[PDB]
């Protein structure tokens, strides 16, 4: 069962999360999931502010900014626990954008793609997860169909 599907099935995802915790990748996966949540929230909350011209937008904007900043500080920030590592200029670009511009849903998308790539084919994530007992156990929930 492939990573594309693992990440989006909450039964199967648990096994992968466990594996990542054990191998100390958990950070990447969390980052990814947070970004996935974040984007959708931004789209929901900012598409409301278009059809809300016919009124506390500030509340929304500040929340999204906070969320963005939180994501940065937890995961991409230099001074950060595990800290997902990717093309340093992408992170720097993101930081620049944050430091003088209202955030969009997509600010994270470039970094998120790289992180997904890492999770897919870095020998220490998915490819050795599929070589682990946890994978086998997960595929034990064919019994959940
Ligand atoms: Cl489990
Ligand atoms: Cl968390
Ligand atoms: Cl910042
Ligand atoms: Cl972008």
């Amino acid at each position: 069962m492939p990573l594309d599907s693992i990440l989006v099935d909450n039964v199967a995802l648990q096994f992968f999360m466990d594996y990542m915790q054990q191998t100390g990748g958990q950070a990447h996966l969390f980052f990814w999931m947070t970004v996935e949540g974040y984007r959708v929230t931004a789209q929901q909350q900012l598409e409301v502010l278009l059809s809300r011209q016919r009124h506390q937008t500030n509340q929304t904007k500040g929340l999204l900014r906070a969320a963005a900043v939180g994501i940065y500080e937890q995961y991409l920030s230099e001074k950060a626990s595990p800290r997902v590592t990717v093309d340093d200029y992408l992170v720097a670009k993101l930081a620049d954008t944050l430091n003088h511009e209202d955030p969009t849903p997509e600010i994270f998308d470039d970094i998120q793609r790289k992180v997904y790539e890492l999770m897919l084919r870095d020998e220490r994530f998915y490819p050795s997860f599929r070589q682990n007992a946890l994978y086998v156990r997960m595929l034990a929930e064919l019994e959940h169909h």
